[PDB]
């Protein structure tokens, strides 16, 4: 009766930033105010659940995971679920080099 309106959903939880360093697997979550689908993006592309990427959804939660973290992956996600999304930038701190001096005790 009152207020009676339904369809499209709104992130009710805006995912959090993303930090991991190099050769790690991202985690984003996020929550609806209603069970609805929705579209994992990146520095302005749509991604897609396959070997690298892992979307999982739960009801109203979502989840979507980035094996293989890169420098160049450093960019930002966006999941869209209609007409609003979230925002979450990640961050790919490159691993300690393990560089192994050389100290022959010359000078």
């Amino acid at each position: 009766g009152s207020s009676g309106s339904s369809g499209p959903a709104r992130f009710i939880e805006d995912v959090k930033n993303q930090e991991a360093r190099e050769g790690a697997t991202a985690v984003l979550q996020c929550e609806l105010n209603s069970a609805a689908p929705v579209e994992w993006r990146k520095g302005s592309e749509t991604l897609r659940d396959g070997d690298r990427y892992s979307l999982r959804q739960d009801g109203t939660k979502c989840e979507l995971q980035i094996r293989g973290l890169a420098m160049a992956d450093t960019g930002e996600y966006s999941c869209v679920c209609g007409q609003e999304r979230t925002s979450a930038m990640l961050t790919v701190r490159a691993l300690p080099i393990k560089f192994t001096e050389s100290g022959p005790s010359s000078g």
